[PDB]
C-alpha cells in the first residue's frame, strides 16, 4: 500500500469530516437556543421563566442559520460528497428563508413562546415558521456526516487491510 | 512502521480533534449570537435595529456554556492533552458562573445592549460580566485545538517518516 496517497487520503478525509462537523455542532448550538425559549437567567443552574420576549434569542438564531449555509460552502469537494453537500446547502438556505419570510412574528422583541418553537423547536407539533425547515436541515447535514465519515474511515482501514 | 499501531493511533486522534472541533464551534456559535445583541429579523440578509431586549439571547448564550462544559468534560484522553483540557474545563466553568452572578442585570428581557456586550462579545471594551471569561475559555479551547491537531499530524506523518 502507497502510504503516501493513503496519507494523503486521510489527511483530506478528516480535513472534511471537521469542516462538516462545523456545520452539525451549529446545528445542535440551534437546538440549544431552542431550550432557552421562555426562559431567563436567574441564580440557579436552572432557567427562570420569562414568556414571550424571544426576538433577540431568535436573531441569534437566524445569523447561526446564515453561518451554517457557508460553513457548507467550506466543505472541500471532489465529486464523491456532491450531492450530500448540495442537499444539504439547500435546505440551509431554505431554513433561513423561512425566519426571514416570518419576521412578522419573529422579528421583534416580543416573539411569543409558541411562535418561537414553530421557528426552531423541531420537536414541537407546529412547524410552520422554520421548524419544519430545520428538522429536514437536520437530516441532510446527518446523511452528509456518514457519508464523509465513511471515506475517512475506509481511508484509515487501507493501512491494514485486507 | 506497525501500520497496526498507526492506524489504531490514527483513529483514536481524529477522534479526540472531532470532540474538540465540536466545543470550538460553540463557541464559534456564541460569538455570532453577540453579533444579534440590539437586533431583530426583517425581510432582508442584515438585521435592523430592536435595542435593549437581549434577555432570551443571553439565556440561549448561557444554554451553550454550559453545554461546553459538557462536552469538554467527556473528551477521551490518556494524558497527553492532560493539562490542555483541564484548563478550558475551567475557564468554561468561569464564564457560566459570572453569567449566573450577573443574574440582575442578564436575567430579565430587558438587557441592555451595552450589558450583554459586557458579557458575551469578546472584543468589547468592557468585558465586566462575563466576556473576559468567554475571552480566556476561547483562547484555551484554541490551546487545546492547536495541541489536538499536532498529536494528529504527527501520528499521520509516522507513515512516511523515518
Ligand atoms: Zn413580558
Ligand atoms: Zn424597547
Ligand atoms: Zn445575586
Amino acid at each position: 500500500p502507497n502510504l503516501t496517497e493513503i496519507s494523503k487520503k486521510i489527511t483530506e478525509s478528516n480535513a472534511v469530516v471537521l469542516a462538516v462537523k462545523e456545520v452539525e455542532t451549529l446545528l445542535t448550538s440551534i437546538d440549544e437556543l431552542a431550550k432557552a425559549i421562555g426562559k431567563k437567567i436567574k441564580s440557579d443552574v436552572s432557567l427562570d421563566n420569562e414568556a414571550d420576549h424571544n426576538g433577540s434569542l431568535m436573531s441569534g438564531a437566524y445569523l447561526i442559520s446564515t453561518l451554517i449555509t457557508k460553513k457548507i460552502s467550506a466543505i472541500k469537494d471532489s465529486g464523491e460528497l456532491k450531492a450530500e453537500i448540495e442537499k444539504a446547502k439547500k435546505c440551509s438556505e431554505e431554513f433561513t428563508a423561512k425566519l426571514k419570510g416570518e419576521h412578522t412574528d419573529l422579528g421583534k422583541e416580543g416573539v411569543t413562546d409558541d411562535n418561537a418553537k414553530k421557528a426552531i423547536l423541531k420537536t414541537n407539533n407546529d412547524k410552520t415558521k422554520g421548524a419544519d425547515e430545520l428538522e429536514k436541515l437536520f437530516e441532510s447535514v446527518k446523511n452528509l456526516s456518514k457519508a464523509a465519515k465513511e471515506m475517512l474511515t475506509n481511508s484509515v482501514k487501507e493501512l491494514t487491510s485486507p
